[PDB]
């Protein structure tokens, strides 16, 4: 019923896995435009697989980029 990615997390609306693994999310920027983030991690306590650098999680980032665009 309820949607998961390859590993059986919940991800929320917006958020998509693709067939890499990365996950991606879309937001609203400051000027109305649609914009799409992109990591290799759901939650701050994830961890990438080597070869991958460190990244900031969606959930993270989504705060940020909405909190950080929009005055």
């Amino acid at each position: 019923e309820k949607r998961r990615d390859n590993r059986g997390r919940i991800l929320k609306t917006g958020e998509s896995q693709r067939k890499d693994g990365r996950y991606l999310y879309k937001y609203i920027d400051s000027f109305g435009e649609p914009q799409f983030v992109y990591s290799w991690k759901l939650v701050a306590t994830d961890r990438v697989p080597a070869g991958k650098r460190d990244c900031i999680s969606l959930r993270e980032k989504i705060a940020e980029l909405q909190k950080d665009i929009h005055d």
